[PDB]
């Protein structure tokens, strides 16, 4: 749920996006990614730059 999860999180949000519903706020999906893989690995030195 951290990062091997890091290309399931983002396809399923992804899949989340193909439902066109509020584009504007459908981004949602891509927030809570961005919050969800940012926030697994946040303790780190070189893991989180990329």
């Amino acid at each position: 749920p951290f990062e091997s999860s890091s290309k399931s999180d983002e396809s399923l949000g992804s899949i989340i996006i193909e439902g066109t519903l509020d584009k504007f706020q459908l981004h949602k999906y891509f927030f809570i990614r961005r919050l969800r893989l940012l926030k697994l690995e946040d303790q780190t030195l070189t893991a989180f730059v990329g």
